[PDB]
């Protein structure tokens, strides 16, 4: 069964928001390694430490999909997402402080939309 048709629109440009996201000093696009994990042949270590692996390429199939069926939803795989980052990479690490700007975005974008 379908989500409303603005929650999918609204889940769709809060997440372009977030991914289209750059730093104000280096125009760097914070996104980029969130994008697609590497396969577990290329980073078995990886998925021996996360549990439930999660990227921006699996969010845009579950929005697509329905499977997320409010904000909070998407919220939770977008907050994994994160903190699934600051498990994996050392705490003051970029990535790992790229992850905690990233949450941020997500938040105040989902609050200028709604």
């Amino acid at each position: 069964s379908p989500n409303p048709p603005n929650l999918t629109k609204k889940m769709k440009k809060i997440v372009d928001a977030v991914i289209k996201y750059k730093d104000s000093s280096s125009g760097r696009q914070l996104s980029e390694v969130f994008i697609q994990l590497p396969s577990r042949k290329e980073l078995p270590e990886y998925y021996e430490l996360i549990r439930k692996p999660v990227d921006f390429k699996k969010i845009k199939e579950r929005i697509r999909n329905h499977k997320y069926r409010s904000l909070n939803d998407l919220e939770k795989d977008v907050m994994l997402l994160c903190q699934n980052a600051q498990t994996f990479n050392l705490e003051g690490s970029l990535i790992y402080e790229d992850s905690i700007v990233l949450q941020s975005v997500f938040t105040s974008v989902r609050q200028k939309i709604e």
